[PDB]
C-alpha cells in the first residue's frame, strides 16, 4: 500500500525541488534525479476537505489519468504506432502524509514570485493520501513561450511534431486529448535535427528547428484498447461549454457539436479542431523573434495560412498527417 513522500522525494529530490506549475487538480514541481531534471504532479486523493474549491478525486476518478499517461509514455517504446511526442511518465506512487515543508517552501517561492490561484497546501493531516506522478521534464509551455520562438519555421515543427504524435496515438489508441490548448503543449531544446515517428509500420522525420514537442494533461482525454474505452463523461458538465474570450472555449462546444453530447465515441475529429485552434494561436496571437523577411520564410507563412483555411475539412490528426500538403 502506500508510502511515505520520502520514498518518492527523499531529502536531496525534495530540496531542489521548484514549483513551475498547478491547477485545481494541485501543483507541479520540477526536481533533479541522477543529474537529470523530472516534473512531479501531486494530487491529493480520497479526502473529504476541498482544495482549490473543488472536491478531492476518488483512486478511482483518477485511475483515467494514470492509464492516459502510461498508455501515451508507452508509445515511444512502441514499433508499429510509435512516437516520444506525449509526456515521458517515470512512475506513479500513491503517498500518505501532511504535504512536506520544503514543497511549501517552493509553493511560497512561486506564489510571491508569480502568484497562486491555489490554496496553500498547508492543511493535509498526516492521513492524506496523494498521487505523485513522476514525468520527464517536457519543458515550458507554448503560451509561454508566446514571444520566445524564432520564426514561423519553428511553428511548423510544432504543428508537425503534434499532428504525427496525435496521429500515432489516434491509430494506436483511438486517442483524443480533447483539451490541447496552448497551455498543454510544452517545449524543449533538442539537439536532435530530425525527430522520428512510425505510423501503421511507416516511419518518417520531422525536422526539430531544435525544438522537442511534449503534449500533456489528460484531463479530457480519451482512448480505448480492445474496446475498453477511458474517457472523462462531460456530458453534464455546463460550465465548460459557456467559456467566452479565446477560440479554446468554441472548441468545447464544436466537440460537442460533433459527438452529440456522447463522450465514450471516438471522434478524431477532436484533435482536428485542437490543432486548427493551435495553428489559429501561432498565426494570431505568437510573436516570433524573426518575422518571414525573405522568400523561403513568406512561403512557410502562406502556407500554414493554407493549412489554417484547409485544415477542417480533414477527418483526424491521420488523415492531417498523411494527405495535407503542409507535411510534403
Ligand atoms: C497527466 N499529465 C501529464 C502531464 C501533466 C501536467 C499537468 C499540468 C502541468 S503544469 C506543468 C506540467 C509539466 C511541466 C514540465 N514537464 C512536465 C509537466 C504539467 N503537466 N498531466
Amino acid at each position: 500500500g502506500p508510502v511515505p513522500f520520502s520514498h518518492c522525494l527523499p531529502t536531496e529530490k525534495l530540496q531542489r525541488c521548484e514549483k513551475i506549475g498547478e491547477g485545481v487538480f494541485g501543483e507541479v514541481f520540477q526536481t533533479i534525479a541522477d543529474h537529470t531534471p523530472v516534473a512531479i504532479k501531486i494530487i491529493a486523493i480520497e479526502g473529504p476537505d476541498l482544495v482549490n474549491g473543488s472536491h478531492q478525486k476518488t483512486f478511482e476518478e483518477i485511475l483515467p489519468e494514470i492509464i492516459i499517461s502510461k498508455e501515451l509514455s508507452l508509445l515511444s517504446g512502441e514499433v508499429c504506432n510509435r512516437t516520444e511526442g506525449f509526456i515521458g511518465l517515470n512512475s506513479v506512487h500513491c503517498v500518505q502524509g501532511s504535504y512536506p515543508p520544503l514543497l511549501l517552501k517552493a509553493w511560497d517561492h512561486y506564489n510571491s514570485t508569480k502568484g497562486s490561484a491555489n490554496d496553500r497546501p498547508d492543511f493535509f493531516k498526516d492521513d492524506q493520501l496523494f498521487i505523485v506522478l513522476e514525468f520527464e521534464f517536457g519543458g515550458i509551455d507554448l503560451e509561454q513561450m508566446r514571444t520566445k520562438l524564432s520564426s514561423l519555421a519553428t511553428a511548423k515543427s510544432i504543428l508537425h511534431q503534434l499532428t504525427a504524435s496525435l496521429a500515432v496515438a489516434e491509430a494506436s489508441l483511438r486517442f483524443e486529448h480533447r483539451d490541447l490548448h496552448w497551455g498543454n503543449v510544452l517545449l524543449k531544446k533538442t539537439s536532435l535535427k530530425k525527430l522520428h515517428y512510425t505510423l501503421n509500420g511507416k516511419s518518417s522525420t520531422i525536422p526539430s528547428c531544435g525544438l522537442q514537442v511534449s503534449i500533456i494533461d489528460y484531463t479530457l482525454s480519451r482512448l480505448e484498447r480492445d474496446g475498453i474505452v477511458v474517457f472523462c463523461d462531460v456530458s453534464m458538465d455546463e460550465d465548460l461549454f459557456t467559456g467566452d474570450g479565446d477560440y479554446q472555449f468554441d472548441i468545447y462546444r464544436l466537440m460537442k457539436k460533433e459527438n452529440n453530447n456522447r463522450w465514450g465515441e471516438y471522434h478524431p475529429y477532436s484533435n482536428v479542431l485542437w490543432l486548427h485552434y493551435l495553428t489559429d494561436k501561432m498565426l494570431k496571437q505568437m510573436t516570433f523573434k524573426t518575422k518571414c523577411n525573405t522568400p523561403a520564410m513568406k512561403q512557410i507563412k502562406r502556407k500554414i495560412q493554407e493549412f489554417h483555411r484547409t485544415m477542417l475539412n480533414f477527418s483526424s490528426a491521420t488523415d492531417l498527417l498523411c494527405q495535407h500538403s503542409l507535411f510534403k
